């Protein structure tokens, strides 16, 4: 009814009601708590009976953002949804509606540090598409319009939802951008482990690797349940940073870069009972998610050995803190490198300040803010961000961000 | 459904999770919020409610022990059944208490050490009835599990509560802890979090001598009577000075910390028995201090200090100066208890140890409750194995839990 979180650093408590609103199983019961699960545990569709209170629910709560609540347009527009998805099985959003659901998908997501920007998202609408080569075209006019010459802005293209489960549109590719990885005869990976799988995907679909540490894959992209179709996002529209250190002058010669573009697009977008099931969304990077977890995790690019081998570090034994040590240069490099070249980008102390503020004026206008501890602590320097200390309340507000099963497992080919 | 897995991420082993359809109290969460990052979600038991808690206890130890539905076990079952009849509640052997105790350490969720869990040493200390009593019973302690620096884990357990008017209670929250004192101008003196204790131990007649690093007089309280004040003998209290095996600067910081950690605030629940004084202890892992006591910003806070003497940019935090401080001061922290031949422990070793104790409990008892959101050290997260680690949180019994501070409870004589 009224549940308490508190900052053990500063001792400030906050007051959060938002969560009757909550729905769909956290996974958690009385009896085990699985909030460091990553996933939970086809057919999949809704029925009239499923969308009418889904649907009531969704527009009730539009109107009440719109100040509308109980006005003409509201209890007209309901009998309009209700009257369609008797006579259609489902419904369509209107464009204001649509909008306003992908902006608070963004709001509610618990595992999203950067929601604090939630409201200034571009919207487009793909909903028109038929054909693979439709969707790369939206997907290039995305990615151009997001990169900016490296002023990073948030979007979201949405493509038509979920009918009959047997018509989804699908961006194969987990990201739109991210390199490629190749598995060598003799166990070693060349580019980015990560990726193995979906490259050989693409490669089995006709794609010519030039098998290289940094090759930008292409796109999968599947229209309305057909076999899904390669495309070479134009080079042009791929902005890269060269990685190197403001005071480490070798370390240009570790040859790395990254791309500045980080675009989710293997996620579902359910808005009043509908399916978005390719929605991808792009925002910018935080440093640690390229310097911590992209370079350093072992089963990745993996170059704490190579970083300190250089720095000349006593790697003889753990407790000398080699891999602490060669962790921070390497989140230097990238912070500097990223801001040399007027690339956005936000460093982790910056990003969990903003969010805790963020977080109190949610609690403040809005009365809570979901968020999931596990993720939105950094992979590094934990307790000297302020969320560290911070207590969180998980639960899952819709309109909502999904995970879905991964095309390929599923895909009926032909 | 009765069987539960978790994954690795990183390594991509799976383990099947069997030992939770044992969970008993609350974990906070439901279906509808989790609560795994919320730290904590006359009256004692009736009659109804202490003999089922006394049950499940006697046939976990006995099945513990390859004897269950065997010899002992029915008139025990039998005998601890009568007990409760005539004294409201019971005793238990000394076997038990042993059992009990390991067993808290072993279902303690939030500890990373448990790789050493049946490695205890158990003081029973159910005979004590006075403060002058504990403190001899918390001296044999210290001194045990100091050990000249080769630390040693031990608990000791007090008498339990009975009515809740005649609790034994430790009122320091660890054993060893410095004092803080507050500033005619609002700064603060020594560790920020003890300020409040400090201020009861000078109201109680402690004479402070208002340094940082003052060890702050044991606070003991027995039979529910008022608590009295002891100083520990500094010879049993070992101590290391914090140098840097580079900076030189760095010991001119006039750092030092214990070298025992003990928590003494928790209380012990063995067969619905409630264990109200229970101090124990262990050895450090090298991020609670370096990370935690020191650059909290609600503790030591040497940050900006550090950060000072390395001539670091410290204008924007895109320079990581504060994450380049941090290491080099757990760099030292380290560096200077190893020196001094003084027992502590990397988080890098500590997170694959208890990977490796996960394997285990998994494989010879079928879970390991374990809290990600404690088990992650607090520094190099996502480098140590454990971040990459999906666990399952859920309560086994025995087990230790909080309880509240005794200055807001106790009504005085
Ligand atoms: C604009 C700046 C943004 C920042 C700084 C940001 C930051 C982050 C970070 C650091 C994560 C965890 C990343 C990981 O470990 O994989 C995350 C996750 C997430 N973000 Fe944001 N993000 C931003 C934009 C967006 C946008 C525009 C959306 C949606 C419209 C979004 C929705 C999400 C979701 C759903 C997740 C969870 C993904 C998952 O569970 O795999 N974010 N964000
Ligand atoms: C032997 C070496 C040990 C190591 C390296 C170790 C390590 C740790 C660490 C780092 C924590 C997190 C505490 C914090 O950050 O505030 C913790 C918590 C805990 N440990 Fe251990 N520990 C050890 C021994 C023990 C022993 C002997 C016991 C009990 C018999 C124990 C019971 C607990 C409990 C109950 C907690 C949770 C405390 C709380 O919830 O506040 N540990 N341990
Ligand atoms: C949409 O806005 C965002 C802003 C920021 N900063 N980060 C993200 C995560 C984007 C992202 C995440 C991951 C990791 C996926 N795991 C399941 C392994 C890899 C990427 F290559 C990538 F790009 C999204
Ligand atoms: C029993 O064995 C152990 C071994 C290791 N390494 N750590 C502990 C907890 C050590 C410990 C924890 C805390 C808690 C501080 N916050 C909760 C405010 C304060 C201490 F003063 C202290 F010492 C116990
Ligand atoms: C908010 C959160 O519950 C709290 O800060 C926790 C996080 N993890 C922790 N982990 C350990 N080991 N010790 C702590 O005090 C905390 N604090
Ligand atoms: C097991 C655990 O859930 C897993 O390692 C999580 C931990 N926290 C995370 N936090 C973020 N931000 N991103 C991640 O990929 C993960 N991985
Ligand atoms: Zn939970």
């Amino acid at each position: 009814r009224f549940l308490k979180v508190k900052n053990w650093e500063t001792e400030v408590v906050l007051t959060d009601t938002l969560h009757l609103k909550s729905t769909l199983e956290t996974g958690c019961t009385e009896y085990i708590c699985m909030g460091s699960i990553m996933h939970p545990s086809p057919e999949d569709v809704a029925t009239k009976d499923q969308l009418f209170p889904l649907a009531k629910e969704f527009i009730d709560q539009y109107y009440s953002s719109i100040k509308r609540f109980g006005s003409k347009a509201h209890m007209e527009r309901l009998e309009e949804v209700n009257k369609e998805i008797d006579t259609t099985s489902t419904y369509q959003l209107k464009d204001t509606e649509l909008i306003y659901g992908a902006k608070h998908a963004w709001r509610n997501a618990s595992r999203c540090v950067g929601r604090i920007q939630w409201s200034k998202l571009q919207v487009f609408d793909a909903r028109d598409c038929t054909t693979a080569h439709g969707m790369f075209n939206y997907i290039c006019n995305h990615v151009k319009y997001a990169t900016n010459k490296g002023n990073l802005r948030s979007a979201i293209t949405i493509f038509p939802q979920r009918t009959d489960g047997k018509h989804d549109f699908r961006v194969w590719n987990s990201q739109l951008i991210r390199y490629a990885g190749y598995k060598q005869p003799d166990g070693s990976t060349l580019g980015d482990p990560a990726n193995v799988q979906f490259t050989e995907i693409c490669i089995q679909q006709g794609w010519k690797p030039p098998r290289g540490r940094f090759d930008v894959l292409p796109l999968l992209l599947q229209a309305n349940g057909n076999d899904p179709e390669l495309f070479q996002i134009p080079p042009e529209l791929v902005l890269e940073v060269p990685i190197r250190h403001p005071k480490f002058e070798w370390f240009k010669d570790l040859g790395l870069k990254w791309y500045g573009l980080p675009a989710v697009s293997n996620m579902l977008l359910e808005i009043g009972g509908l399916e978005f099931s390719a929605c991808p969304f792009s925002g910018w990077y935080m440093g640690t998610e390229i310097g911590v977890r992209d370079y350093c995790d072992n089963s990745r690019y993996n170059i704490l050995e190579e970083v300190a081998k250089k720095m000349n570090l006593d790697m003889r034994k753990t407790s000398s803190l080699w891999k602490d040590q060669a962790l921070v240069e390497i989140n230097i490099a990238v912070l500097y490198s990223f801001q040399s070249d007027k690339v956005t980008i936000v460093d982790h102390h910056s990003a969990t300040e903003s969010f805790i503020k963020h977080m109190e004026n949610e609690y403040r206008c809005r009365g809570g803010c979901p968020a999931d501890w596990v993720w939105i602590v950094p992979p590094m320097s934990g307790s000297i961000t302020p969320v560290f200390h911070q207590e969180m309340l998980n639960y899952r507000l819709t309109p909502s961000f999904e995970y879905q099963p991964d095309p390929w497992n599923t895909h009926v080919w032909k």
